[PDB]
């Protein structure tokens, strides 16, 4: 079972290798996204 978590290691690497670039291409529009839905939620200040 010890090998098996040694065979893990492959696994983790590949994700993370996946994740990085999924990350880099995609983290500027979700940014944004976060920031158009906080703008949205702060917005209801004043006229209610």
């Amino acid at each position: 079972e010890a090998a098996e978590v040694t065979r893990k290691v492959e696994e983790t690497d590949i994700v993370m290798q996946e994740v990085e670039t999924v990350s880099q291409q995609y983290l500027p529009l979700s940014t944004a996204c976060s920031s158009i839905y906080f703008t949205m939620e702060s917005l209801k200040q004043i006229h209610f």
